[PDB]
């Protein structure tokens, strides 16, 4: 027991690209909590508290995902898959270059540290204002963006429905629209 009134929220992705062209964006999925007065986003996960949670059981599933891609731990695990110490050395046998990478296991079950935003980014809403962008492409859903007035923040989400995104945006603006 602990509060009734609870916002809304959505499931939203994030962009993780910021540098100066478009070739090179790493989004990911994240949690839009869109309160009455406050804008918090979240790593499309809860908080942590005094309830525990067990694992979670998948079954069977075995490597054969191209669509979806997922940085943060080949670039990190680079020089281990194809051996060490006998690796170096630029003069022959230099096949360093795997044309694949059949390496993905355990989807979900053990507990790890899931680390990116680790705090939320909450955000008021007496003063911030959303916008509903749009892409050069626009596959499908709009794009959308949350700017506040809280240091010149601005929030760039792109939601995976076309009506929900549009919905999202036009609503934020409503509490927003104070």
């Amino acid at each position: 027991a602990s509060g009734r009134r609870a916002p809304r929220t959505g499931l939203l992705e994030l962009r993780c690209g910021a540098g100066s062209g478009a070739g090179g964006e790493r989004w990911q999925r994240v949690l839009l909590s869109l309160a009455e007065d406050a804008l918090t986003v979240s790593p499309a996960d809860g908080e942590p508290g005094p309830e525990p949670e067990p694992a979670q059981l998948n079954g069977a599933a075995e490597p054969g995902a191209a669509p979806p891609q997922l940085p943060e731990a080949l670039l990190l695990q680079r020089e281990v898959s194809p051996y060490f110490k006998n690796s170096a050395g630029g003069t022959s046998v230099g096949w360093d270059s795997p044309p694949a990478s059949p390496l993905q296991r355990q989807p979900s079950s053990p507990g790890p540290q899931p680390r990116n935003l680790s705090e939320a980014k909450h955000v008021s809403l007496k003063m911030a204002y959303v916008s509903r962008r749009c892409t050069p492409t626009d596959p499908e859903p709009r794009y959308l963006e949350i700017c506040a007035a809280d240091g010149q923040d601005a929030v760039f989400l792109r939601a995976k429905d076309e009506a929900s995104a549009r919905s999202w945006a036009g609503a934020i603006q409503a509490q927003i629209g104070t």
